[PDB]
Formats: structure tokens, sequence, C-alpha cells
């Protein structure tokens, strides 16, 4: 099932490299977003809440960021209560390797590392809550 999703290495605020193949056997919810974007802020603290309960079954969350500043991302953080992984797409390569047009766009890649769904738009946290019931192990 799936496509295979394009393996990335990306920078945190804080500069540690995180690769997208590391995180296999956890589900991976892959979220590209911008801090100006108002569908991109409508759904951020509803992940940051789901979060809180599927951080447990295995589910991370990987949000990145579309070419911006490393204090900007920390600001946006900051606003929004952002508690899970944030990565710079500083030169776009990964929006690149992902086909990613319009933001917010969301991928959910399984345990096995395959992308399964993906999701144009913003989120409700219904929403939210059953993409993450699907990718999570097992």
């Amino acid at each position: 099932e799936g496509s295979d999703a394009p393996n990335f290495v990306l920078e945190d605020t804080n500069g540690k490299r995180i690769e997208l193949s590391d995180l296999k056997g956890k589900g991976v919810f892959l979220n590209f977003w911008g801090t100006w974007c108002e569908p991109c802020k409508k759904e951020f603290p509803y992940m940051a809440n789901q979060y809180k309960h599927f951080k447990s079954q295995g589910v991370e969350i990987v949000a990145v960021n579309v070419g911006e500043s490393k204090i900007a991302v920390h600001n946006f953080m900051k606003s929004y209560g952002v508690n899970f992984p944030v990565v710079l797409d500083t030169d776009r390569q990964v929006l690149d390797a992902y086909d990613v047009s319009p933001l917010p766009t969301t991928f959910l890649i399984n345990p096995e590392g395959k992308v399964v769904k993906v999701v144009t738009g913003t989120m409700t946290e219904s929403m939210i809550h059953d993409y993450m019931n699907l990718i999570k192990p097992g």
C-alpha cells in the first residue's frame, strides 16, 4: 500500500538534523506550512492538542516550514504552543520533492514509510484525529 515517501534531512530551529527514514516504525504526519498562511494558523492548535494523545501511540509530527528563517519559525512556534518537531526547508528542496503547491499540504506516512494519504487545505481537529489513527503502529 502507499507510495514511497522521499527521504530528506532538514534542521530544526536549534540546528538538529532530522531524517525522515529515522522515523520508520512510527506513523508520520508530515505537514508543509508557512507563518503567513491563515489555513495553517487555524490548524496548528489542533495539531498540538492531538499530539498530546498520539505521541504515546507511536505517531510523530514533522512540520516542514517553507523557506522562512529560524527566528520567524521560533516566534510562530512559541505563539501557537508547538510541542512537536518543526524543520526548516530553507531552499524549498523538500517542498519540490513532495510536489507541494498549496499550503497547507499534509502527507500521512505509515510505519513502513509509505505515503498512504494526502490532504490539501486546512484540517479540522476531528479530521486530524482520524488521520493520526490511520497511521499509528500498528
